[PDB]
């Protein structure tokens, strides 16, 4: 949600990287309400 | 592009986090060609 996403080091597996994408796009959509 | 994005530690400033979003969505769009 509007929280910092867990960083699985330097190389995350693409599934969890997609999960990271979810949390990241959500976080950014919150802190910066603009479409990217 | 289709390369691993630079991780600015655990907390990145939202501008560079948006840049990270660009590289990340590009990377994911390459490795996993599906809309998210």
């Amino acid at each position: 949600g509007p929280s910092p996403p867990p960083y699985p080091g330097d190389d995350a597996p693409v599934e969890d990287l997609i999960r990271f994408y979810d949390n990241l796009q959500q976080y950014l959509n919150v802190v910066t309400r603009h479409r990217y």
